[PDB]
């Protein structure tokens, strides 16, 4: 087995999107993945998944009871950094919410997410579009994996 499991690595259960594809390993308009750093500069991320608001994306995990945690960064893609984009994340681990970033906007930092993944059948990403509109809502979860 891998030591790690990127999510674009696994096939979802159901995936919908706001604009285009569903990117793996990049951002939903297809660069690299880039969220906003500490520094107030670019991170880029050779592994993730790019999409775009209102986002749910379901993976099973069976058959990958091996891992501990899912982790993965999140924030507005900076591809659209100047822009309205505005959006939140949340993560479920079967039917309740592990981790929810609330509002983030272009100039937000990046977050990070590890949650505990054991004994627990599926794993649901859903990127909101901020209270607004979807407009600009690129999200993208930079280095999303099974650890
Ligand atoms: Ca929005």
């Amino acid at each position: 087995v891998e030591t790690s499991v990127y999510l674009s690595e696994l096939e979802w259960k159901s995936a919908s999107t706001g604009y285009g594809e569903i990117q793996k390993d990049a951002s939903c308009d297809g660069n690299t993945i880039t969220l906003k750093g500490e520094n107030g500069e670019k991170v880029s991320y050779d592994k993730g998944i790019g999409t775009h608001a209102h986002s749910e994306i379901v993976y099973s995990l069976e058959g990958l009871d091996y891992y501990d945690y899912f982790e993965t960064f999140v924030g507005v893609d900076q591809e659209m950094a100047g822009t309205v984009a505005s959006i939140s994340f949340e993560v479920y681990l079967d039917n309740e919410k592990v981790f929810d970033s609330g509002l983030m906007t272009g100039d937000t930092t990046q977050k990070h997410v590890k949650v505990p993944i054991a004994g627990k059948n599926t794993l649901k990403l859903v990127v909101k579009d901020g209270g607004d509109s979807i407009g600009s809502d690129h999200g993208s979860f930079g280095d999303a994996k099974l650890t």
